[PDB]
């Protein structure tokens, strides 16, 4: 059916973490194959990766993976296949990865830098379980119970090995781990191996009878099995070591020990003389022990030559000088110590510094010849014996202390472990001399070869500390030469290289051995993992895994942190890690170690898609939840939506020991009646558990596995069993239904000697409580406080305590155990309050240390149906919503809360934190993104939500302000159904199980936004996805205002909060601006439609108003929006199909025609109609024949601070240019619209940026006006060409629009050349930067026009004609690198005296050019003027430089790689702001590089929009 998991990849390549659990390992959840299919009958998992759109990686980008493409195809770990990333700007690309087969792979990416090279990324692996099954009934990986058990005391015959088969079989275990079952060798160690590749001839013959041994315990006990496999030495007596001498480390293969074997050997040579020599050998004489090695300085180290194999020959070089004397960077005695080491890198010859020969250091006597002779006496007697003997003597000086150095650390290491082996250090065990035993371990274990010559390999072990993965046997330690080595005699090296070429009978002979047991077992486990090479562990684990590909691989891994553990889990294929519970020293330390591995916490979040996905408008959906079949046994998506599940990292599974074969009994470090209590804590953790056998039978002592050959006893039912009987049948029945991480919990409790654990399901409120008193000692009476289980029932289970009757049978043939009573306990009282719905759990007075006690509980409220209510029914919900609708559901500051509340709801305040920023959905995911990933149970949020329920019903009983939109009523329903039903929970389930209901509906009203959105939108990125949210954000319907004044609709608003009730909703300037990106890009073309209609209404003096009051009354100052008005009409137009149609639209005007007085009520108000094809021409004829006017009402009542002669503005146009003017100093009449009011400052009634004269952008939207209306004409659509002068005459349209052509840039231009100054009309003492477009043409104050601003760029985009490609391409080149700031741009170019980028609105000081706000538009950065700069930086880079270009299929030239890099890293900032912005948007405003401006609107309507104009234009015109 569906076994998909989702892996996010980031811009770099990396996997994405969907959730926080620690330092883990891409692991794929362990799952049962669907029903009848078997390996290679179809994927096992699909994992689909996901590249972002636009990111770095898509260029030329190629995925690479070592998954095999099918089943017939072999794993090969280095043989990467090929996948095309198909690139796009828009939509993000899935490469699905088929595994049909367990093993270990993993994924890297390559793609063409930014220096046109080629790189790639890390290596990336992803694990995929083993399928145990034992013979038809699946074996989830988490339900393992292992029993290792050691050959050599399990007795001589097979049948007396299947009666230990038997009792294990009792204790219904499920696995059996087999310490090696191989030949072993002159010490009976099982680790030390004679032969790999033949079994104990004393037990089995043929792999046959082994083989039939293991299926016979899984037909017969059902169990399972697997051995250990050494990979690290063998034994030191196997007749192909004799053959084959170079598979170890010797004199020939690993040089460097040779000083290190001459040592060893002068050891050997001397406890055999330890008669006379060492005279007091077994006196126990501390105070004569320094004598006993005092003279070994000098019976071996004065014997040792002073060690020429760091020290050059000083009288051997000489002669060697002598010898051959015939044949600028010298120094001399002026650098006393450099001119030595100047031979050391400039004289020595290959292999200095190097242990290996005991001459292996020398010199390079041919060319020391050429060097000295550019020096003093070219004679050698004349002292350069005694010269070079010094400048020989200089250079070893660092040998001789590196020798001191070693040689200390060689007794030292002597006289330290001398002591613990015989001396009563702490444990002895004296001894004199023998070949039993020595003086020194032994260190090189030597012999003769078949090639007659005598080796010298050496043995294994492990220093105390070194970076436990380095090769002690390697040239880079010297640890065998300084003595510190704790060495192994029964085993020796076993020396792998860099592969099969350097010990080739090595590699060949253990991939035979390792593929025979791979045949008969089902798995390994390896001793020391950490030790073995990881190039050699891989390539084994998968000739193991091509035998058998279901290898269930266990390991002792303690590397050096947990990040080393987790490459080790990932890149071998390790299936579970050792953890050992005897190692806790304390009960602290047990509850601890239990902590870890006994599941996550009780009422943990589950995870959800959220505002950080893409909702793909063509997506498959479970419409309710029930494309699911158990049988399938597929994974499940998180809810009706069907986004896959994540593939996130996980820590490795754990085999959790109560008790290993190498650490000591219960009865040695604790007591024997700890074995009930640590098993039971044990068994109680969501893991893999294990024992060792005798733990169980409590043995007394830890059996020596060297040399103890009793064998174990029959004594059936002993001890543990029964309740190891018990807890693994229990963990049998929880096996079933567990499965996922988020699917277990747990809470842990220590106090004194009582551990408490209480397991839970997740899924079904099923549980386990398990009360366990521990014996570390025997420490007095301690009773425990009361139990008591929130909204929960239990029920008494089983109850055991574990008494001593007595020590252990003494015997020489067998391992019987300690007398051990097992008393059923009784007293316990459960009492259930039927009010609280609260458990008490009372102990009773007879429960020694060693007991335990088990409860069945089972949390009120949870049944198996809930996870299916909760994930269902959201999407048919959600079938009748609207863009306008979701807009109540998702959004809805407090502020416009308050206007459908008449001010008594707002956001709910969570105490100690605030009020989410939006009143729906919005702001409650903003908030729980966090808290899910990080799993913060700590949070406010998460506090408030368990402790009542009121932010549970607050999210039901807003939506009763908007219950009668459309899809209101049903989705509230939904959420009432489910919020009621979670009430009924526990109350610390509450957070987990709200943030899950509120994620889920969310998901899904995100989901109907995209499907009702045009497909740009539903398809492309979350940050298109998120910037077209923004577009139901600011479009509702509200109460307190609207765009029309009879009725109430939606209307658009600047920006939430403080731009969205009364009057400060709508800006005629905001609308218009935002139009195209907002609603046209979007597809919202009815709702784009009434805003024009809406605004047309309102026209007076020909010019739209910036101040719309739902239009009555509207404020006439802005100069600017009667063109962004008349612009949007064209973008309507050319956008909407049908668009034509808007043009013969007849609107009921409001203020006559005339430009008379204001009489809203007046019946001459709903009077003339006039149809948009009017309304335009009465826009470009009114400005043409001339205006005049003082504003209606003019006084202070509107602008309290404007002065008498600013509220009579005027424009008209110059018609030698062709362009309009207007304005004044008095004036605020375009964008930049900041009046000053500072009285401390002296500026009250004076603007900051007044723009009068000819604007770029009024111009700019006039040439794209005129270029609208003739092509207009030409179609039959627009009737008019006539245009009225002042005085009467005539001027065509297209006239005008010529004017324009051959004027606009004449006038605006700055040319770069000195020399053209006297064709562009520039007085060359007021100008700053040349290769500039204008900002105003004949301002008042003359400097204003020549300063660099974004405005120009306006023009650019709505009129690319009045542009020369090589000045505009220049001249947005400089605002790229002058203007631009991360997210906004600058207002202002910085360079300007006026330039003030940082805007306080309540300063209050004397600064005539900051206070109060002046600075508004002198500096600081906005984000909308972002949008027209990236879309002409598109636009004439795309027509300029020659590398923005590249083949277009099927001929139409399209961008290239180059240009798409270069737009999309100016979006990463913005991309970043909407991502981590508690309100889902873009700000207004930006202060100098990206600093917040606390003033600024959170969210704007056009600084989005502006966005989704860029992307609209690269869908519109390239993807077909």
């Amino acid at each position: 059916a569906h076994r998909t998991l989702l892996l996010r990849l980031s811009d770099s390549g990396e996997p994405v973490t969907s959730c926080s659990y620690g330092q883990g390992v891409l692991t794929l959840p362990s799952l049962p194959l669907p029903q009848g299919k078997k390996l290679g009958d179809m994927p096992v998992y699909t994992v689909k990766l996901a590249i972002p759109a636009g990111s770095p990686v898509t260029r030329d980008g190629l995925i690479w993976t070592n998954c095999p493409p099918d089943f017939s195809t072999q794993f090969d770990r280095e043989k990467f296949y090929k996948k095309i990333i198909k690139t796009s700007f828009h939509e993000d690309d899935h490469i699905d990865l088929d595994i049909y087969v367990p093993g270990t792979y993993c994924f890297y990416l390559s793609f063409k830098n930014d220096k046109d090279e080629l790189e790639t990324t890390r290596k990336f692996y992803f694990v995929v379980l083993p399928i145990l099954s034992v013979n038809d009934k699946f074996i989830p990986l988490n339900s393992i119970a292992m029993q290792s058990v050691v050959s050599k005391w399990m007795g001589p015959t097979i049948k007396d090995w299947e009666k230990v088969f038997a009792r294990v079989a009792s204790k219904k275990y499920n696995m059996i781990h087999f310490t090696p079952l191989q030949h072993r060798g002159e010490s009976n160690s099982p680790y030390s191996i004679y032969d790999q590749l033949e079994f104990d001839p004393t037990v089995f013959k043929s792999e046959k009878e082994v083989a039939d041994m293991v299926e016979r315990l899984r037909t017969e006990h059902n169990i399972l099995s697997l051995t250990d496999i050494v990979f690290n030495h063998t034994a030191n007596n196997s007749q192909w070591l004799l053959d084959h001498p170079e598979a170890g480390y010797n004199h020939k293969t690993s040089p460097h020990l040779i000083s290190a074997i001459e040592l060893d050997k002068k050891l050997l040579d001397f406890s055999e003389q330890m008669e006379a020599l060492g005279y007091p050998v077994d006196l126990k004489t501390v105070d004569d022990l320094i004598k006993v090695m005092d003279g070994i300085k000098e019976h071996v180290i004065g014997e040792l030559k002073l060690w020429e194999f760091y020290v050059v020959d000083v009288k051997q070089t000489v002669s060697e000088l002598r010898e051959k004397w015939g044949n600028d960077n010298i120094p001399s005695k002026d650098d006393s110590t450099n001119l030595a080491q100047f031979v050391r890198d400039n004289a020595t010859e290959p292999g200095f510094g190097s242990l290996g020969e005991r001459g292996s250091n020398k010199i390079n006597i041919d060319k020391f010849a050429a060097i000295l002779k550019k020096l003093h006496s070219e004679d050698y007697n004349n002292g350069i014996e005694e010269l070079a003997t010094k400048i020989l003597n200089d250079i070893n000086l660092p040998f001789y202390k590196e020798y001191d150095d070693d040689i200390n650390e060689v007794l030292e290491q002597l006289f330290n472990r001398i002591k613990y082996l015989r001396i009563d250090d702490h444990g002895p065990k004296q001894g004199p001399i023998t070949k039993k035993l020595p003086l020194s371990e032994p260190y090189f274990t030597r012999f003769k070869a078949k090639d007659g010559e005598e080796y010298a390999l050496a043995n294994n072990g492990w220093i105390w500390d070194g970076n436990p993965l380095v090769d002690f046997a390697s040239s880079q330690s010297k640890a065998y030469l300084r003595r510190e080595v704790i060495v192994w005699g029964d085993c020796v090296k076993l020396r792998y290289g860099k592969g099969p070429s350097d010990s080739p009978y090595l590699w060949e002979r253990m991939s035979k051995y390792v593929e025979m047991n791979a045949r008969i077992f089902n798995g390994f486990r390896i001793n020391n993992c950490h030790s073995t090479p990881l190039h050699v562990g891989q390539y084994f684990l998968d000739v193991a895994r091509r035998v058998n590909p279901n290898l269930y691989v266990v390991a002792e891994l303690f590397s050096g942190s947990e990040a080393m553990d987790c490459l080790f889990v990932e890149r071998l294929g390790i299936s579970s890690l050792i953890r050992e519970a005897m190692q806790a020293w304390s009960e602290e330390e047990l509850s601890r170690l239990v902590h870890r591995h006994g599941g996550r916490p009780i009422g943990s979040y589950k995870f959800v898609p959220l505002d950080d996905f893409p909702y793909p408008a063509d997506v498959k959906i479970d419409e309710e939840y029930c494309a699911y079949n158990p049988d399938d046994h597929s994974v499940k998506c998180v809810s009706e939506i069907m986004i896959p599940k994540t593939l996130t990292a996980t820590p490795p599974h754990a085999l959790f020991m109560d008790c290993t074969h190498d650490n000591e009994t219960p009865n040695q470090k604790r007591t024997v009646e700890d074995t009930l209590p640590n098993a039971a804590l044990v068994a109680f953790c969501s893991s893999a558990i294990g024992s060792v056998y005798g733990y169980d039978e409590v043995f007394p002592q830890l059996l020596d596995l060297v040399q103890e050959k009793r064998t174990y006893s029959c004594a059936e039912n002993t001890g543990i069993s029964k309740v190891k009987t018990l807890l693994n049948n229990m963990r049998e029945e929880i096996a079933s239904e567990a499965v996922d991480i988020e699917d277990s919990e747990m809470h842990v409790h220590h106090d004194g000697q009582y551990i408490t654990f209480h397991r839970t399901n997740a899924k079904n409120g099923k549980g386990w409580y398990l009360v366990a008193r521990t014996k570390f000692h025997s420490s007095g009476d301690q009773m425990l406080p009361r139990i008591k289980l929130s909204q929960t029932k239990a029920t008494f289970k089983a109850a055991f305590s574990l008494e001593r009757t007595g020590d252990a049978p003494i015997s020489d043939e067998i391992i019987e155990g300690i007398p051990t009573k097992l008393r059923e306990l009784t007293g316990f009282d459960i009492g259930f309050d039927e009010n609280t719905k609260e458990t008490s759990i009372l102990l009773p007075q007879d429960f020694p240390q060693g007991s335990i006690v088990i409860f069945e509980t089972q949390q009120l409220g949870i049944d198996d149906s809930l996870d299916h209510f909760i994930r269902s029914g959201a999407i048919k919900a959600t079938e009748k919503l609207s863009l306008e609708s979701i807009n109540y559901v998702l959004y809805r500051a407090e502020q416009e809360e308050y206007d459908y509340s008449e001010g008594r709801s707002g956001a709910y305040d969570i105490p100690d934190y605030g009020k989410p920023v939006y009143c729906g959905l919005q702001g409650w995911v903003s908030i729980l993104r966090k808290i899910i990933f990080y799993n913060d149970l700590a949070h406010p949020l998460s506090n408030n939500l368990r402790n009542g329920h009121w932010a549970v019903d607050y999210v039901v009983n807003r939506l009763d302000l908007y219950k009668d939109k459309e899809g209101v009523a049903e989705v509230q329903e939904w959420l009432r159904s489910r919020m009621e039903r979670i009430k009924q929970l526990p109350s610390y389930l509450v957070p987990s199980f709200f943030a899950l209901v509120v994620g889920i509906m969310y998901g899904c009203c995100r989901l109907r936004a995209m499907q009702l959105m045009s497909d740009n939108v539903g398809k492309s990125t979350v940050f298109v996805q998120s910037l077209a949210m923004t577009s139901i954000q600011m479009v509702s319907a509200m109460k307190s205002t609207s765009i029309l004044p009879d009725q109430n609709i939606a209307a658009m608003a600047a920006g939430l909060p403080h731009f969205s009730t009364n009057y400060m909703r709508c800006w005629g300037r905001d609308v218009f601006i935002s139009l195209r990106g907002l609603l046209l890009t979007t597809g919202r073309y009815e709702e784009a439609k009434e805003h024009i209609l809406a605004f047309a209404k309102t026209l007076k003096h020909g010019l739209i108003p910036n101040l719309l009051d739902a239009g009555r009354n509207p404020r006439y100052n802005a100069r600017d929006a009667a063109w962004f008005f008349v612009q949007a009409i064209q973008d309507y137009v050319t956008i909407v199909p049908g668009g034509v149609s808007l043009l013969q639209e007849k609107v009921t005007r409001r203020f006559p025609l005339d430009d008379e007085y204001i009489p809203y009520d007046d019946p001459k108000a709903f009077s003339y109609s006039s149809t948009i094809e009017e309304i335009i021409y009465e826009i470009l004829n009114r400005h043409a024949g001339g205006i005049k006017y003082r504003e209606a009402n003019a006084g202070p009542n509107l602008d309290r601070v404007m002065k008498d002669e600013g509220f009579n503005v005027e424009v008209n146009v110059d018609w030698e240019t062709g362009l309009i003017h207007g304005g004044s100093q008095f004036n605020c009449g375009t964008w930049m619209d900041k009046m000053g009011e500072s009285e401390k400052a002296n500026s009250v009634g004076v603007p900051g940026t007044p723009r009068d004269g000819a604007a770029v952008e009024i111009n700019g939207l006039l040439k794209s006006c005129l270029r609208f209306v003739l092509q207009l004409s030409k179609d039959g659509k627009f009737k008019y060409t006539e245009v009225t002068k002042p005085d009467g005459s005539k001027i065509s349209l297209s006239s005008w629009n010529d004017l324009l052509q051959e004027n606009f840039e004449r006038c605006f231009y700055v040319p770069k050349n000195k020399e053209d100054d006297n064709k562009f009309e520039i007085d060359a003492t007021i100008i700053n930067r040349r290769g500039i477009y204008k900002d105003l043409y004949r301002s008042g104050k003359p400097y204003e026009d020549y300063q660099f601003r974004p405005n120009f760029t306006i023009a650019m985009v709505v009129a690319p004609e009045l542009f020369t490609p090589d000045y505009a391409a220049g001249a947005i080149e400089l605002a790229d690198q002058v203007l631009r700031g991360p997210v906004g741009m600058r207002t202002l170019d910085p360079s300007d005296y006026n330039y003030r980028p940082y805007y306080n609105n309540g300063e209050d000081s004397d600064d005539f050019a900051t206070s109060k706000g002046r600075n508004y538009h002198q500096g600081p950065e906005w984000v909308w003027c972002y949008g027209y700069f990236i879309r002409a930086y598109h636009y004439f880079n795309f027509l300029t430089n020659p590398k923005c270009q590249v083949e277009g299929s099927a001929k139409k030239l399209k961008p290239s790689s180059y240009l798409y890099r270069k737009l999309y890293s100016r979006l990463l900032k913005h991309r970043e702001w909407i991502e981590n912005s508690p309100w889902a948007g873009l700000a207004e405003l930006t202060n100098k590089d990206g600093e917040v401006c606390n003033d600024s609107s959170p969210t704007q309507a056009w600084s989005t929009g502006c966005l989704l104009d860029l992307f609209y234009d690269l869908w519109i015109s390239y993807e077909e």
